[PDB]
């Protein structure tokens, strides 16, 4: 899609990839709401709370589906590979007022 997924689980935030762009989640908060990479470029989320969280793309942005992150639990990493330039909003499925976005330039 526009998107690939290096693992479809969460991991360590320990394992977390060099050359890693890192967005920590963290006080119920993205912490970067609007992140600017380049194409190919790896995106990590990483929560570093206890209350479990995950990241929410709808149908029709990052594919034909939505694609809803696994919830990840405190110190846990998810990737995602943006291979397509655009705009790509998500959320926090559990507290969709969590809202952030990455732009693909
Ligand atoms: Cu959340």
């Amino acid at each position: 899609d526009k998107a690939t997924i290096p693992s479809e689980s969460p991991f360590a935030a320990a394992e977390v990839a060099d050359g890693a762009i890192v967005v920590d989640i963290a006080k119920m908060k993205y912490e970067t709401p609007e992140l600017h990479v380049k194409v190919g470029d790896t995106v990590t989320w990483i929560n570093r709370e206890a209350m479990p969280h995950n990241v929410h793309f709808v149908a029709g942005v990052l594919g034909e589906a939505a694609l809803k992150g696994p919830m990840m639990k405190k110190e846990q990493a998810y990737s995602l590979t943006f291979t397509e330039a655009g705009t790509y909003d998500y959320h926090c499925t559990p507290h969709p007022f969590m809202r952030g976005k990455v732009v693909v330039e």
